[PDB]
């Protein structure tokens, strides 16, 4: 099996090594990863740019200031020979779930696996610890991909950070939106200045039955099939429609 | 009358915010909660479980301290802005939001943030950086009709106005996003110390804009099919658990 494995923390982290070493005990793998850490930075392709790679010993190579999404661009039309089977986005430090799904670079980059034309999974740890159990849970589903070929669209993998043992399972999920455990929580600093703190003050519930959310807070592999599409075709006549009726744009 | 929460990618000083600003006043109630910075080229998430600093200007308007677009808009629905806005508007932003740049966008961002309320959010953006004017002129129209006649909600409009005096806009059209991507490829070259550097319709919102229309694009957001769900389950219970 063919990977080309990229992310959005960048060639070093410990998330793309850690799932790297995992992967090359059964596949071969191609690591094409930005340079540093991405995850402040917008994940557009970088058009009309020159972008510059470094080659390390092990065969990993570094975009200079790419985007996983320019990572797997480059890799997939001129950095990897053989062409890839499989197109994979992490481990990511840190939840990928719900609208943060359409801003994330881990998901970005397997989006342009797909919209390339290859199979694509994106991987995400909901903290900090446990990578080996983010790994096993990647490696567990590529088996499955490699045994039964499948969708036209990316699986977006989160795992509990947890022990492996610990993990209750894996679930398949729709996106939440936003988590309705978590609040804007009013604080204060030492001089006296307003902050804001959003998130739960305890544990995360109600977050409904399928949810990418729940699925993570009952300690579940969450794992969603997914396509980011913002269009809307079906509203255009509405829209349209409305612009008449009201006369909106008829008085300037 | 009405409470509108605006925001922006370009930051709280911006000339397109602080003149949309000025306009929205003339009518509405207006919160301004934008991030203390400029945010083109940052990426869009929402920030959890780390405190947000805001500053209050003389004006009224809060800055919010390393806040996303969705940070300014998630605490402005639910915190900032009370009673509840009725709308966010998020603009006018300097330069287009067009075709495949739409995902990435700050400004979008924003207005999708605020999707879920009373009126759809809107996304303005001038294909530019003068005629904010115009943009403002664009956004104040696009209001009042919501007034008057109230659109459904769960959805936004990403307006991206011509870089002209008001006069010179031809109309408004709704059109879909474009795409450039499927024409992209890529062209090595040499660098002078010898390395390699590789280089990357009719209704469309680009074609609008360049006829001098103000283009109109109604998002939403769709990430999932009940089809996908079940042909990964029965791809999953193939191989399950086990102890082997
Ligand atoms: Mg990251
Ligand atoms: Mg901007």
């Amino acid at each position: 099996m063919r990977i080309l494995l990229s992310n959005d923390d960048g060639v070093h982290a410990p998330g793309i090594q850690t799932l790297a070493k995992a992967l090359r005990e059964f596949a071969d793998v191609q690591v094409v990863a930005p340079d540093r850490n991405r995850s402040g930075a917008s994940n557009s392709l970088t058009l009309e740019s020159s972008l510059r790679t470094f080659t390390f010993d092990n065969g990993d190579i570094a975009v200079q200031m790419g985007t996983p999404t320019d990572c797997v661009y480059l890799g997939v039309n001129a950095l990897m020979r053989p062409r890839p089977d499989i197109v994979v986005s992490g481990i990511n430090a840190g939840p990928n779930l719900g609208d943060d799904v359409i801003y994330s670079g881990t998901v970005a980059a397997a989006m342009e696996g797909r919209h390339l034309g290859f199979p694509a999974l994106a991987v995400s740890l909901n903290g900090y610890q446990h990578y080996d159990t983010a790994a096993a849970v990647t490696c567990a589903l590529l088996r499955g991909l490699s045994r039964e070929p499948l969708t036209g669209r990316i699986l977006n993998v989160n795992v509990p950070d947890l022990p492996l043992a610990q993990v209750k399972g894996i679930r398949v999920t729709r996106c939440g939106s936003r988590h309705p455990a978590d609040k804007v929580i009013p604080q204060e600093d030492p001089r006296g200045n307003t902050l804001y703190w959003i998130g739960p003050p305890g544990d995360k519930y109600d977050a409904g039955p399928d949810t990418d959310f729940a699925a993570v807070d009952e300690g579940y592999v969450s794992v969603t099939p997914l396509h980011v599409d913002l269009t809307a075709a079906s509203a255009h006549d509405v829209v349209s429609d409305w612009l008449d009726s009201v006369g909106v744009g008829t008085q300037w």
